[PDB]
């Protein structure tokens, strides 16, 4: 809409680049996390995620990934690609929307409204890959963590937040 | 070793003002919590601490919880008071340290070193009362965590660092 109120308020594009009304998730847990660009998905960050998504998929939580390539400081050797560099595909039971900046001028409005969550507690930049967030089923912003911590770290919050 | 490697390389003033050195916790994983100064044990974070001291002090868990005073300073009706400006008796199990800044000019050298980990990846100031820091059995930082989530939701990390 135009009052920022809750993650709702939000629409944002998928990878075929088709608009997804955040609004339709209500009633449902969000795990928001930036993810990376690189092609292959190896990090253990993905692999807890599935099952994170496993276990909790028919139960009201969904996993919104966002492809990010502002952190992965890279050490080059054929990285130089600006037609074609980030990864065409990434591989997830969860759904993988367009990649978007997470920090700085061109932010997306949606990590904008997350920072401003429980009064600006949430305001830091988001620190590298992985950065997680969740979401009550009225879209507003109830935890942040640290890319450190593994998505199996968030089950007790997830659980709770869920009435299970 | 002049340059510290190790929250083990500090030293720190207890509530009685007697120096203690991170060292005698070696062997053992730390939980630091920056408290607030004023006097109560009233927020949920306390009771949960409380509980997992008792079901980990036996296990190799520490905790370190340090006064601070730069959050929220003007809560008490009556907090003008100068009279030391931080609670002169902090009832708990778990250990209790002497007033210190987390941010700014002043902050405890250990804070400057926390904010270290990880690459600078918890670089960000302590952004309100009851923050948490995970350090290993080597005196390295590992996990941080918004003031946000509860004490319980670290459990995991725990035991994953106490190995259990
Ligand atoms: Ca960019
Ligand atoms: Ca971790
Ligand atoms: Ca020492
Ligand atoms: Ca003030
Ligand atoms: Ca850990």
């Amino acid at each position: 809409s135009k009052n920022p109120e809750s993650v709702h308020d939000f629409t944002v594009k998928d990878a075929k680049e088709n608009d997804v009304d955040l609004s339709i998730f209500k009633g449902k847990v969000l795990l928001i996390v930036n993810v990376a660009s690189k092609c292959g998905m190896t990090n253990s960050n993905y692999a807890e995620m599935n099952q994170l998504y496993e276990k909790y998929k028919d139960q009201g939580l969904e996993i919104l990934a966002f492809p990010c390539n502002q952190f992965g400081e890279e050490e080059p050797g054929t990285n130089d690609q600006i037609t074609d560099f980030v990864c065409t595909r990434f591989k997830s039971e969860f759904p993988i929307f367009d990649k978007i900046d997470v920090n700085g001028e061109n932010a997306s409005p949606l990590y904008r409204f997350l920072k401003l969550g429980k009064w600006g507690i949430f305001g830091d930049d988001i620190q590298w890959n992985f950065a997680k967030f969740l979401v009550n089923k009225d879209g507003q912003v109830v935890d942040r963590y640290y890319p450190t911590t593994s998505p199996l770290s968030l089950e007790r919050d997830i659980k709770q937040l869920l009435e299970i």
